[PDB]
């Protein structure tokens, strides 16, 4: 129906939510910190002297487990 | 039809496994450190010594700024 339409779009919204921001890729498990900021993939954020949220600089990064992650497996 | 329900499922789960492990009521936006489980809300995570998943000792609770927030 219609509403398997709208579903669909919100599955797709909240599973994009959980992608990199910068290479929309690999899922989210880096935080920026001091900042917070919790937008990148081990990848992408090993590579960013300063937030791409606030620009505050990225002192260090905490890998972060969520329980929302999904694999291969 | 049955389809919508299959992804009604979907959505509920992945809403439910956004929320405070302890009280099941508030979005998660905290992180133990050093571990890096990221289970609690900023309220239940302020009171454990050592991580509810792994046992390790928590040195600080680091605030998270998550996409879906
Ligand atoms: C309140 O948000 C969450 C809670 C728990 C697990 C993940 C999320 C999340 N939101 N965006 C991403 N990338 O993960
Ligand atoms: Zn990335
Ligand atoms: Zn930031
Ligand atoms: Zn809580
Ligand atoms: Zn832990």
């Amino acid at each position: 129906s219609q509403q398997t339409r709208v579903l669909q779009e919100k599955l797709r919204k909240l599973k994009e939510a959980m992608l990199c921001m910068v290479c929309c890729e690999e899922e989210i498990n880096s935080t920026f910190c001091p900042c917070g900021h919790t937008v990148c993939c081990e990848s992408c954020a090993a590579q960013l002297q300063s937030c791409p949220v606030c620009r505050s600089r990225v002192e260090h990064v905490q890998h972060v487990y969520l329980p929302t992650h999904t694999s291969l497996l």
